């Protein structure tokens, strides 16, 4: 069976976890610290904090900006539910904006238009666009728009560690940026994430919030404010540190497999049967998602791929369709693209241990399903 | 150097983590499921959920009971800050009650008296007593009091997995009970925790909240409500599963070391120089904390123990002294015991790899410091 994801943990990391478990510095230590330094260096960004998961990064980003009851944040319609959920868990309201059919990312024009017509009652405080599947496209526009309207930008870069927006690493443009190390992502620590920022107060506040408001004072550990526990373990950090220096190379290989998909599938796209993703420069290809034409039933397609030894899945959800984010501004809007991607979007296997023969088999099987051969 | 804590990870668990990392079922799986079943069986309780840490268990317990803005929860003055912090992170207010000089646990009489004189404005919804250091004493009284006043009981059993209140396992008396698997605790998963309950709706709600409101529906995974990510990894769960069948035995050995401390130190207690903890039946001895007399400076004692090759620390904090929990009801109360334990309480090494000679060395060194020999 060709699998969607096969997490790759280097043997050196496995040995290192063993050493840690046996010695027994388990809690956040020199491994987390070093992982943060290496993440910061990788990204070109002043600060990193590793945390329990990608949702925690988002959560701390909201909390550090003091976003909560009375406030509003704009989220894309197409994403994993965490993006909108985590906004509402603070008390704020998730205001949904549709995404663009080509990028699968928040539509910058709908975004600006949503801001201009905003009528409260809550105060709009941030934009939380998703760089979906590792796609950076739109990011500079989101920044430009956020500044024009005096809003914070929080990058939900869950899927985009290693993606690059022209000259600038994804995650480093927002006031803060957030990454997931969930096993479906390309660097995984099983569960894990990171919150990054160029802002010292946001960093220091998130860091207090991450660990019970603890910081170092003259006579020892001080408790300066209320907080949570969103710490990552030292052995998880070690896992991540071993993957990070391989990550760019892994991404390069993924872009090469995407080239293979694109050329093999281009005729099906020509015939109007599928829409292929635009893998722009700096796309990290965390996911390769096509869109099935209208005529097809994704459930049947997936079944027939599975019978041919190929895994597939939906790409992401439609937040409007979940019916959980019920600000009047959402119920009075109309969403077109996100709901379509939710039903017709089909992720195909693309990871570190697929080769050209695997992709040829996948595309031939797709062909035979769609064209009936 | 004799150490306060030396986390014990069995070699079988280490190998199992390796297998998991290499195979790569990383996210919550059959290991978490099984760990929950074994925890439930160990405790005699209907439901367990493993979670990222002990603070997360507490958090989910609050959220599952719908505790937040407008609400109040009673917490002990002597505990780790998470207990009070996590109440306030929901929007509720932490109402502090002093603890008892012998048990280090919430004073049941001050508790009841705090309820009787409560004057809002918030609605009092719960009691969150701490079974501090693994001490069960008071637990049935907390239940009795909670029922009399129609309040939920949430056990902060962070430190008390394996402790027993007469016939009944700690954690199984509250509407919910919460455990930490932090490395200072006797079973550790590096970071980890569990939320347990005999109530099906609280279990089902916490479980939705733990993972983005996900549950199983006829055509697949459904998103039924907003939630968080508080999942534990499959490999962490494996660690915990390997420790749990050893835990009772580990506790028995700890009670035996406590016997040794008690007899070696009893003269110092006789002379009024220290107060020894009362290790009642069912105390899991997560921590052995003495209280220094007035005359002594704990900082100097700790320094001199360290120079004699012995680690020590404070036991816990005073919530009133942190000045973070500022409901009028707290600022107009007076706390006696918690503030004293905060300054005079001294934890001494007691874990799986200390022997009688280690304890004899510790108590002789203490003796020579206090009596100046
Ligand atoms: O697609 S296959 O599974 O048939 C072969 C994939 N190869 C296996 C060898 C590791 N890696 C080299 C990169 S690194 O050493 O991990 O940085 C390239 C990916
Ligand atoms: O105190 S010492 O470090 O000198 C010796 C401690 N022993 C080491 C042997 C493991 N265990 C047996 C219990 S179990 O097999 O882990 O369940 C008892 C604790
Ligand atoms: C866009 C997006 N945002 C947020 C998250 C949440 O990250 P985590 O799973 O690490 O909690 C995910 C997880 N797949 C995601 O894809
Ligand atoms: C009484 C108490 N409550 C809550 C916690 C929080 O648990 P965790 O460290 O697993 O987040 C601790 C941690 N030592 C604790 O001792
Ligand atoms: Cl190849
Ligand atoms: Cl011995
Ligand atoms: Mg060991
Ligand atoms: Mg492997």
């Amino acid at each position: 069976m060709i699998k969607l994801s096969q997490p790759t943990i280097p043997e050196a990391a496995i040995e290192r976890v063993s050493e840690i478990l046996r010695s027994g510095q388990l809690v956040h230590g020199e491994e987390c610290e070093s992982f943060e330094q290496e993440l910061a260096s990788f990204l070109g960004v002043k600060h990193a904090l590793v945390v329990s998961n990608g949702t925690a990064a988002l959560h701390l980003a909201l909390l550090a900006l003091d976003i909560g009851v009375g406030d509003a944040v704009i989220v894309p319609d197409f994403t994993f539910a965490a993006t909108a959920n985590i906004v509402e868990m603070t008390g704020a309201k998730a205001i949904i904006v549709d995404v663009d059919i080509e990028t699968y990312n928040m539509d910058s024009e709908l975004l600006e238009s949503c801001i201009q017509s905003w009528s409260g009652p809550e105060k709009l405080k941030a934009i939380m666009p998703v760089l979906e599947f590792g796609n950076p496209h739109g990011l500079k526009k989101y920044r430009e728009i956020a500044n024009k309207y005096n809003l914070a930008l929080i990058e939900d870069a869950a899927c985009a560690l290693g993606a690059k927006e022209q000259d600038v690493m994804v995650g480093t443009v927002g006031d803060m940026g957030c990454f997931s190390f969930h096993p479906r992502k390309t660097l995984t620590t099983g569960e894990g994430g990171a919150l990054v920022t160029n802002n010292d107060q946001l960093y220091e506040k998130a860091k207090l919030l991450r660990s019970h408001g603890m910081m170092r004072g003259e006579f020892g550990i001080e408790f300066r404010c209320i907080g949570l526990n969103y710490r990552l373990t030292n052995f998880q950090a070690a896992i991540g540190r071993a993957i990070l220096p391989k990550l760019n190379g892994w991404i390069e290989r993924r872009r090469e497999l995407a080239t293979i998909y694109e050329d093999a599938l281009a005729p099906l796209e020509q015939q109007g049967l599928i829409r292929l993703p635009k893998i722009v420069e700096g796309h990290s290809v965390q996911t390769y998602m096509i869109v099935l034409s209208d005529q097809f039933n994704r459930t049947e397609v997936m079944k027939a791929l599975k019978e041919g030894g190929i895994e597939s899945s939906l790409g992401a959800q439609s937040m409007s369709e979940l019916k959980l984010f019920n600000h009047d501004s959402n119920t009075k809007s109309n969403y077109i693209i996100g709901p379509k991607l939710y039903i017709y979007g089909l992720a195909l296997p693309l990871h570190e241990h697929l080769n050209i023969d695997d992709v040829n088999k996948i595309t031939e099987t797709l062909e035979q399903i769609l064209l009936k051969l």
